[PDB]
């Protein structure tokens, strides 16, 4: 019996992932992450897709098929200053960088 | 070294999941499912979100944070005949029932 799917805090420092050279600003950001099991009773707020519900049921009677996985169901952009290949500074909103909600999919 | 994220076939019989009573037709359907690891080099066709790429990198230097998970990134409805609570037959397209594409999220 492991914990259930939800949203956890995660600060990513760009230097820890070898990205601080091509990324000028910020030094890092709060990406968050989703972790936890997807068990039936899928909590109504597990944000489960219909297929997640089916697959979870199937796993119970057939563990060859995995349970649904706790993944981001909604993400947010984050503003970034970074080099192009010409070493010119670029301001840009990178899509799908910050987790807003998690759910079993 | 485990296999990578992709789409696998999965036929779900409604009787195997205790659903054949309230579902008149069909007897079952091809739901498919996503399974496999999400490792860097994330294949360009791993359909990875930007956050999936970040989280995968983080996992490598910090295994407290999990790798991205192989989940459906696009789903399809399936037509269903089923009982309401008044035992009247209902025809309806149930959204997000069939996996069309998988990707590390």
């Amino acid at each position: 019996l492991k914990s259930s799917c939800k949203r956890h805090p995660l600060y990513v420092d760009f230097s820890d992932v070898g990205w601080n050279d091509w990324i000028i600003a910020p030094s890092g950001y709060h990406a968050n992450y989703c972790d936890g099991e997807c068990p039936f009773p899928l909590a109504d707020h597990l944000n489960s897709t219909n297929h997640a519900i089916v697959q979870t049921l199937v796993n119970s009677v057939n563990s060859k098929i995995p349970k649904a996985c706790c993944v981001p169901t909604k993400l947010r952009p984050m503003s970034m200053l970074y080099y192009d290949d010409g070493q010119n500074i670029i301001k840009k909103d990178i899509q799908n960088m910050i987790v807003e909600e998690c759910g079993c999919s």
